[PDB]
């Protein structure tokens, strides 16, 4: 007879924009940066009794901080500054995006080793073993409180995916070392196993966009097809750098833009560079024994209100201090 509210939070496509600072203009901004998204995370946690946080990928590359560190290397006794930051925000799990491969598998392994949260990816296959190179999924026991304040253990499964097109985009680094299977086929292979192994919920984290064009194997943007795979309870997506739900996707088959669902499944894509936080909310009930989803909604919360022209998320001082040395080193890197 227990009813549990559960919130799933998501960052995506941070692209190493830790600071709310434009290094080319050498000026602060209110419009991007994890130091501002962090404020949305903290606020969303205060509203929700139970919450978990994931990252979709495209995190270690794509802005001056990422360029500075890729050139510097990770052999100086320090972890990547993106993880210096993210390690303080209580992430449950990370997913591998396409740009994570840009500097080679060795740099990726070193980078992920500094993250204080586990990573998943199910579709990258090691050529030498014929089996996944990374951890395809994790089932993570998670304490939750119901609406009466009683505790329960909820087993949350998380599964990750990257576009097969990394084989072209990172041909030098990947060709002959890995292959990458179709996103939807990979989900059909593993989701039944996750549920058989006791996952109460399955959260898919595909670094992949949204299209309702006819399915063709190896589709880069496979979220619609994933929404049709049984056993997936939420889809925390990314890669397209757009905002879902929004009017931009009203024509997608099966999309309910107000509710943030695709064929009834909640799904969210929170923009780029930390300019939004993804928020999926579930209501779960165990009335017949098993946990069932009785309600599901998704929304992408912006750090900046474009119509009012004002900030909706403060620059977090604690995270600015974590990043201070690396911030000045990034300014030096750009000016050299
Ligand atoms: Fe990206
Ligand atoms: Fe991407
Ligand atoms: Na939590
Ligand atoms: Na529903």
């Amino acid at each position: 007879a227990a009813t549990v509210d559960l919130r799933v939070l998501e960052t995506t496509d941070l692209h190493s924009n830790m600071m709310d600072f434009d290094y080319y203009k050498d000026k602060p901004t209110e419009k991007f940066g994890l130091v501002r998204t962090a404020s949305l995370i903290i606020a969303a946690r205060q509203q929700a009794t139970n919450s978990v946080l994931v990252d979709n990928g495209d995190v270690i590359q794509g802005s001056p901080l990422g360029d500075y560190i890729a050139a510097k290397g990770l052999n100086d006794g320090e972890i990547h500054p993106v993880y210096k930051a993210m390690n303080t925000l209580d992430y449950a799990v990370g997913n591998i995006g396409n740009h994570e491969f840009n500097y080679g598998l060795d740099y990726l392994k070193k980078s992920l080793a500094g993250a204080k949260f586990p990573y998943v990816n199910a579709n990258v296959i090691d050529v030498k073993t014929g089996k996944p190179l990374f951890q395809p999924y994790l089932i993570i026991d998670t304490p939750v409180k119901d609406r009466d304040g009683k505790s329960h253990n909820l087993r949350i499964g998380y599964i990750g995916f990257v576009p097969p097109q990394v084989m072209i985009w990172d041909k030098a680094n990947l060709s002959g070392k890995v292959t990458v299977n179709d996103i939807t086929e990979t989900a059909k292979k593993w989701v039944p196993e996750m549920r058989e192994q006791g996952a109460d919920l399955v959260v898919a984290i595909p670094h992949s966009g949204l299209s309702s064009d006819p399915y063709k194997t190896m589709a880069e943007n496979s979220v619609y097809y994933l929404s049709q795979v049984p056993g997936i309870d939420a889809i925390m997506f990314g890669h397209a750098h757009g905002v879902f739900p929004s009017k931009d996707f009203a024509a997608i088959k099966g999309a309910d833009i107000t509710q943030g669902t695709l064929n009834g499944i909640p799904a969210v894509m929170p923009g780029q560079w930390g300019d939004h936080l993804g928020v999926v909310d579930f209501v779960l009930n165990n009335d017949q024994g098993k946990w069932q989803v009785i309600d599901a909604k998704a929304e992408a919360r912006p750090i900046y209100d474009k119509t009012a022209q004002k900030s909706l998320a403060a620059e977090n001082a604690k995270l600015v201090e974590v990043l201070a040395v690396d911030h000045q080193s990034t300014r030096d890197f750009v000016s050299q």
